[PDB]
């Protein structure tokens, strides 16, 4: 679309002139065989919400989105590149078609564009802090860990140190990968047309954030993407986007406007589903989500969004008025924190 | 330029060229006084269902909608006009200010556009199938009932008689309303700057569909549905593709399977517009159900189900047998609904 282009285009100036913004910087592969590196990578809460692709194939969103990077799990991958043999995927001691057809796809992109001749090994461990969840961002962990990873094999240490780059990378596994590859809090600028260095993610501040904690919960997520750009009413989300995007850059990143926002966001996100089949309301959700709404007038500065899944995350300026919330509406979750140390290393 | 008014006016040429539609034919005043007048009226549930008024005073609807005519609830009005004295609004027994108000809106306009002085005695009846359940289209019921009694009463029984004038009169008390007073399935006519006697509902027909409801309590009173939908940013969205679905179905003959389908589908959205702005129709039970029903219409033929501005489902399908079947094998309890087969306009 060219509308949508041209409030893109308007977005990518406003965030280069702030300076927090460049497109990315590329790289010639400089392989190191035979060699381990290990990288970590964190979950995501999305804030500015995403839903659907322009691009699939090279993973474009229709606009751009802003998250925060959290510790409700941890991936760390190990990466291993050879001169020859077969591709091996491992995710948690698990060797399954399923996660070899989500990684050969990246792969394929990374083995076309830089005319790469070589076998990859890739060990993916993430350790959650529950049973079993949805919606609480483990895909950019992924992402994250193994961009980092493939990038420091593939190009070298100066490459994985570039978080501009391996955004660009990890936006190839999966698109929420470019915010957790970028920082704690972070935007991923993204729209049609954009070009293919110019869609990455970066770092808003590592100051003045929030309180978080997550209520885990279980749901019946690529799917996601197709019921919400399917939906009749998908196309006026996207064009709101563009605005609501250029109203919060113009109100520098203000934190309480993005926790409020988060929350609107939650319901319209919803509602696309909805509108297209999808009912993401399960009992035990609804009860949840009724206990909260009715007790938020209560409180001050406290908020609460999802994702794709029936996972609350509850935020809020005050860490004593989280903990007062949480503690008189007997919720039974995990706290929240923003991870503090990004490895990259050869093993 | 207003698109929803050009829209509109296409919708209004096909309708005229297929034959089934024409501006409402009015009428003069010629007050029989002192005599009541007594008439019945059903509630509907949406096909092409309906949220949002453009011209709230005159109750002009954004787009236009599809409904077919229940028996889950039943309104029967008895009218009395009298030359001098005070208005009497009685509903179920009571002579609150609610209904007052509900009623005044519509005889000012009848006062004002017939120059009528006149005084109103009305003593309205609904009797519900049901107990604290929400969405099963109560107020067309109402407006179809004093519409037709105040069109016997006001201008004589050729114009109660008259479907297109009723429906016009109704549309005054609900918008719905001009639906229930047109027949057992039937579209209202409006957009944005229709003329005033060209916004009204119309029988479509012959070959029809058996349903049964499930009533369940629910939040949101219908009146405020409409200002929450409003006010949906995804409102703008529905309006536009309501005029291209309506264009649709007019060209493939008001197809019952499409208009089923189409239900289930405007269902659906109509939820979303309510989450959007942040209103939660679902109740646990309401869920339980969904499910049920959603998890089983895979093994059924032409079985639908739909929902308004409530919990309530209305489960529907082409077969009376193959309903019965899946209503027995989901152990449903609701209650079984009928299209009304007799409309009572009467004096005395
Ligand atoms: C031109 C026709 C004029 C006649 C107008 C009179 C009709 C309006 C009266 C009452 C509206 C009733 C709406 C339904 C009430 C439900 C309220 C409840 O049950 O609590």
């Amino acid at each position: 679309m060219n509308d949508l282009n041209v409030y893109g285009e308007k977005i990518r100036n406003m965030l280069l002139e702030l300076g927090i913004y460049n497109k990315s910087d590329d790289y010639s592969p400089d392989i190191k065989y035979n060699k381990t590196f290990h990288a970590n990578g964190y979950p995501i809460t999305g804030l500015y919400k995403f839903l659907g692709y322009y691009d699939r194939d090279n993973n474009i969103a229709n606009f751009p989105s802003i998250s925060f990077t959290t510790n409700f799990s941890s991936c760390d991958v190990t990466c291993r590149v050879l001169r020859s043999g077969n591709d091996r995927i491992i995710f948690n001691g698990k060797n399954n078609e399923k996660y070899y057809k989500r990684a050969e796809k990246a792969l394929s992109f990374l083995r076309k564009k830089y005319r790469i001749d070589a076998a990859f090994e890739f060990n993916i461990r993430i350790n959650r802090r529950y049973r079993d969840a949805k919606g609480l961002g483990e895909s950019a962990a992924v992402a994250s860990a193994t961009a980092r990873a493939v990038a420091a094999a593939v190009f070298g240490m100066d490459a994985a140190k570039d978080r501009g780059f391996v955004s660009y990378l990890a936006r190839h596994v999966s698109g929420s990968g470019t915010r957790s590859a970028a920082g704690n809090l972070s935007m991923w600028l993204s729209y049609p047309g954009i070009d293919d260095l110019s869609s990455i993610g970066f770092e808003i501040r590592k100051d003045d954030l929030f309180h978080f904690y997550a209520i885990p919960m279980r749901s019946r997520t690529l799917n996601a993407h197709d019921y919400a750009s399917s939906s009749i009413f998908y196309n006026a989300w996207v064009k709101s986007k563009f605005f609501d995007i250029i109203d919060i850059i113009e109100n520098k990143f203000n934190t309480r406007m993005m926790l409020e926002y988060s929350m609107k966001d939650m319901y319209r996100l919803q509602a696309l589903l909805i509108s297209s089949g999808y009912i993401i309301y399960e009992k035990h959700y609804l009860d949840i989500i009724r206990k909260l709404r009715s007790s938020l007038n209560n409180y001050k500065n406290v908020y609460f969004t999802s994702d794709t899944g029936t996972s609350i995350v509850v935020m809020s300026t005050s860490m004593n008025e989280l903990s007062r919330f949480v503690n008189d509406l007997d919720l039974d979750g995990i706290s929240g924190n923003f991870p503090e140390k990004i490895i990259i290393e050869e093993l």
